[PDB]
């Protein structure tokens, strides 16, 4: 398990508007608990799958 930013298929980080929409799509992703961290960045989780595909280099495009 690990914290991280969740990015979907193609890298798109689960953006948030409230830390509350953070920490439910976290426990989605399958994380214990998660917070929303602004600063021009995205949702933050903290249990995600081991090899849950997070940031790498990417910008989130559809393809």
């Amino acid at each position: 398990k690990k914290d991280g930013y969740p990015v979907d298929s193609g890298n798109c980080k689960y953006e948030c508007l409230k830390d509350d929409y953070c920490n439910d799509l976290c426990l989605e992703r399958k994380a214990d608990k998660g917070y929303c961290y602004w600063g021009k960045v995205s949702c933050y989780c903290y249990g995600l799958p081991d090899n849950s595909p997070t940031k790498t280099s990417g910008k989130c495009n559809p393809a």
